[PDB]
């Protein structure tokens, strides 16, 4: 597809057998998602937003269905308001910007 | 341009007569450039991102240059580590997210 931005840019994930909202979002590193259980090893992790620093715990090798597309990759779980894309798995989608 | 997302998506910018880089960033509501000197009248703002908020200062009908697409929007200025061009001007660049 080809998303315009006139609306923030959510999509439909499936993660750890759960439905949730997602922003794609080109300005994150990072996939974060709000709180849930994420079966398996994690580690502990800081990350930086504007306004500062939230903790988070961090998930390897983490299954999620992002419009269609199976991706597999590191997902942080924390106290963001939205749950997040970042870089890491949208280019596992081949999401490009395009003007 | 397209442009992919295996390092962020920074581009080159002119506001105020200055050059600066910015990230082209799907996940912001609203554009935010680190602190500078805008002439003209402005208006006190707080925005929230991952890990709280910040406080800025809001200018309006503010002319910016985005990769030779000059465009005309708010800008927020404050301590912002990052610039952060957001969607209100990446719609006025035509741009959009595609995979
Ligand atoms: C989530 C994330 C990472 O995993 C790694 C690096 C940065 C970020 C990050 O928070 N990035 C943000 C830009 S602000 C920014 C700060 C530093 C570097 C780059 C961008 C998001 O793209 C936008 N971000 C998405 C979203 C994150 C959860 C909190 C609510 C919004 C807040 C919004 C935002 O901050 N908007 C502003 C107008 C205040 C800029």
């Amino acid at each position: 597809p080809q998303i315009t931005l006139w609306q923030r840019p959510l999509v439909t994930i499936k993660i750890g057998g759960q439905l949730k909202e997602a922003l794609l979002d080109t300005g994150a590193d990072n996939t974060v998602l709000e709180e849930m259980s994420l079966p398996g090893a994690w580690k502990p992790k800081m990350i930086g937003g504007i306004g500062g620093f939230i903790k988070v715990r961090q998930y390897d090798q983490i299954l999620i269905e992002i419009c269609g597309h199976k991706v597999i990759g590191t997902v942080l779980v924390g106290p963001t308001p939205v749950n997040i894309i970042g870089r890491n798995l949208l280019t596992q989608i081949g999401c490009t910007l395009n003007f």
